[PDB]
């Protein structure tokens, strides 16, 4: 009864000092909407992030998500590539489904 | 052993919680997880929220989203279906 | 730009056991996890109604992990006496990533 319709999931993961710089890729790109789940913590490379430690919570480690098309991937990691040569951070791309792909593509 | 399943991520105001999760534990769903205190853009608003995750048996899902349709097709909120796989002691 | 699979985990359990699950994934050879905080849950990840159970007063986490597939194995095998004394689960996704070099 509910069909169903391939899509592409990003989990891009990176201090909270940059979430404008990250956002304004997304909405650039044509990225309809996001989900944003701060105070993280994590282990990088280089060391921890404890985001219940920071004195300004915009400080603290977020995780964006966005749910996108598969058209808009290679865009997007074009920018978000060369900034993580620069920053910490990762992105992880998923295989999801959804019910509406209006909502998520134009 | 791994075992295959579907893992649902329900996105929607904070304010729908008790349905959501009473249409869960209705549909048998066995557990659930709430990520709390989200923010993000949708259509029309930037924003409480929050994300349900169940991971289900894949029979499981039509049922549920056609239980979640009246709601959304109403409410603002994204359901992101996954194929993940859970590990069983053989 | 090539992006290459990888294995990405969702470990969720009570925020009291986050040594543990940490220490696991470091002698494992994972090189990074997130964490994520303040979860909430109800019911069960076991068999049935009642085997590794969650009430709504447990604080829960979610230990996000991007690991090559040869860990998963060894990884789950490490969660699983901890499992059966404990409430949580493992969630396994296929990834992928444009550095596999950062995640094995
Ligand atoms: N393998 C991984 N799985 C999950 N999250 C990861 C992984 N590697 C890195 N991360 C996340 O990215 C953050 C930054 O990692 P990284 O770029 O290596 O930082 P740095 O080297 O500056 O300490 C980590 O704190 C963690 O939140
Ligand atoms: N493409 C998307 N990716 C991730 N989260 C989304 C997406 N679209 C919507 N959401 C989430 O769902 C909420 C409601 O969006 P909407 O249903 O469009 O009003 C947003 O505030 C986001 O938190």
């Amino acid at each position: 009864a509910i069909k169903l319709y391939p899509l592409k999931k990003l989990e891009i993961i990176l201090e909270g000092a940059h979430k404008e710089f990250a956002t304004d890729l997304l909405d650039r790109a044509g990225v309809k909407g996001y989900t944003i789940v701060g105070n993280l913590s994590g282990k990088g490379s280089h060391g921890m992030y404890e985001g219940h430690l920071m004195f300004n919570e915009d400080d603290a480690l977020i995780m964006i998500i966005a749910a996108v098309p598969e058209e808009l991937v290679g865009p997007l990691l074009e920018g978000f590539q060369p900034f993580f040569e620069a920053h910490s951070g990762v992105v992880f791309v998923h295989d999801i489904q959804v019910g509406r792909p209006i909502k998520f593509r134009n």
